[PDB]
């Protein structure tokens, strides 16, 4: 099943940020609240907002921060890149162990969906190659912050910011930095062609396996090479040498050579699944890394 | 559309761990009272089938470890509820939220908090099968993790976790140790009935596709509920029951799509295929997502 982290740790840490008619949700980490810096603006700015020109006109009291009932009092504020900070006088008592990381594309993460600074639901997403995300978020989720857990360390990787035409999502890492060619103008942008996350699919065919469900399975075999030719020509990522060693203790744990797994997954782009299924899926999910697979199996 | 779960942190809260002897499992912390799966006081060869009133008998406050973390909670009193165990600690939960314990319907989804010794890993969507299981991930060590819906600010507690089928199901309780379905907890084989496709729950993915303008399966037709509960079992498809036809009130209002015209829509889609075309970007209907769930995720 699609697993996300628990997000209690995150959730001691939403806030709601209003500035004029702009409500959106914001990251409130130690004595700092971290938001997307659309919120400064109007209908009018969105289209082509000058961002430092319209942040210098602001004051600290034309942030309005909530954390529940309590307002909290802004005392500085700063622009990084598409985020803006703001100093508040009060410390976060829930602040927990964390990190601001950039992820990869074919990393995946979980997201807090929040709106008006309230927890609304947690589901796990990927970055996809075209670092566009297939998110679940309305009108008020910007704000919502995706994250990973290691130990009782909450590594942050994404602020939400957009939704594009196709309706999937685009967002910026913790320091403010969109992932992909987007930005945060009312704007109707396309992404670059996506693809699919081939050592994703390879580990959830593994998943399939571990689970009993193997009649994709076949006696062929193929080079690494050869495999990433035909990946290539359906829109599948390369598979690396890496990719490869990440894949070992599935292979290890099911007896079933990386190589031998690619023929397996060859065979399907070329042939298709044949109105069959694996594990409930009419289509080839690539949204499972393979730590994700080993960590749940 | 996504299967999202509940925000877990007010459960996080909760999670305790239970130990007897060697045996671990997890437990939930409301109040005063600690809730656990009773077989944490078998030994493993007593599961083969135990006999907990004499198992219990024997034992003591004393006997219980129950760790929040690793910081102790005192047992100070202790009964069995059906098969679930609570023992009263001498500290009330200071994170004890709004809750309820609820008895669900099969078809209702819930977020299942998997926890190990204690500690949450993940959470994730289920939903109660027709055959009373449901498809989780569960590894050993699992048991008193819960389920949970949140409404407002109240946790409704509706599962606990017990056990894993032959065929790689699950199995439990509700918070009064009531298990759902025919199962038992022995570690004997014990057969699930055959499942069934959640009717209710693939109407409401139809009338979420409607809200999004993928529409072309919408037909001219109506149907009686008890003609559409006929046919609908020929095709392996739960009946529908008047609660059933209440909940998707919301969307038929929403859609202007009355309950019975879209089960015509639905019956025409079972006995004709969907002639290669597909909904919501799928060629199977979803059967995991009720009428709440649409409207959580759209709206
Ligand atoms: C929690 O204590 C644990 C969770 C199980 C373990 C793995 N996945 C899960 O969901 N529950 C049990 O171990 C439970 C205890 C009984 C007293 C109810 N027994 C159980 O789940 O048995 C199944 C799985 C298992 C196999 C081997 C060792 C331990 C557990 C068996 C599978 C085959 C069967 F169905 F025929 C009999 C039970
Ligand atoms: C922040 O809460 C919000 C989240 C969006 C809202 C819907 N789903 C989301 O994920 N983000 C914005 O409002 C953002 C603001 C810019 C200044 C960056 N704009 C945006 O996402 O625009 C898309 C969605 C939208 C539609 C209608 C009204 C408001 C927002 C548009 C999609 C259609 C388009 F491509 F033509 C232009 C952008």
């Amino acid at each position: 099943r699609k697993m996300a982290f628990p997000s209690g740790k995150v959730e001691g840490c939403m806030v709601q940020v209003t500035c004029g008619t702009t409500t959106l949700n914001g990251l409130w980490l130690d004595d700092v609240v971290y938001c997307p810096r659309h919120v400064i603006c109007t209908s009018e700015d969105m289209l082509n907002p000058n961002y430092e020109d319209l942040l210098i006109r602001k004051s600290n009291h034309n942030f309005l921060v909530q954390a529940g009932n309590v307002q909290l009092r802004v005392i500085g504020h700063s622009m990084q890149n598409c985020v803006l900070k703001l100093k508040v006088d009060t410390a976060n008592p829930k602040t927990p162990k964390y990190k601001f990381v950039r992820i990869q594309p074919g990393q995946t993460f979980s997201v807090l969906a929040c709106y008006n600074g309230s927890p609304s639901g947690v589901y796990q997403c990927a970055m996809r190659p075209n670092f566009t995300i297939k998110g679940s978020f309305l009108n008020g989720s910007c704000g919502s912050v995706g994250f990973n857990i290691d130990y009782d360390c909450v590594s942050f990787c994404y602020m939400h910011h957009m939704e594009l035409p196709t309706g999937v999502h685009a967002g910026t890492d913790l320091e403010g930095n969109f992932y992909g060619p987007f930005v945060d103008r009312q704007t109707a942008q396309a992404a670059g062609t996506d693809t699919t996350i081939t050592v994703n699919v390879l580990a959830w065919l593994y998943a399939a396996v571990i689970n009993g469900d193997r009649w994709f399975l076949n006696r062929f075999t193929t080079t690494l090479n050869d495999f990433n030719l035909v990946a290539m020509k359906y829109n599948y990522e390369p598979l690396t040498q890496d990719h490869v060693d990440i894949l070992g203790p599935l292979s290890a744990q099911t007896g079933i050579a990386v190589l031998d797994m690619c023929a397996s997954l060859k065979e399907l782009l070329q042939n298709g699944m044949n109105g069959r299924t694996i594990l409930g899926s009419a289509l080839l999910e690539d949204e499972f890394t393979p730590f994700d697979v080993v960590r749940q199996c």
